[PDB]
């Protein structure tokens, strides 16, 4: 089981967020592979 990163919501910078899609990015494709 791939671990979801945890989402920064709206307190939170942008750069933050960007981080966020970048781990997401990986989840999502270690998800395509679950």
């Amino acid at each position: 089981p791939p671990k979801k990163p945890k989402k920064p919501g709206d307190n939170a910078t942008p750069e933050k967020l960007a981080a966020y899609e970048k781990e997401l990015a990986a989840y999502e494709k270690e998800l395509a592979a679950y």
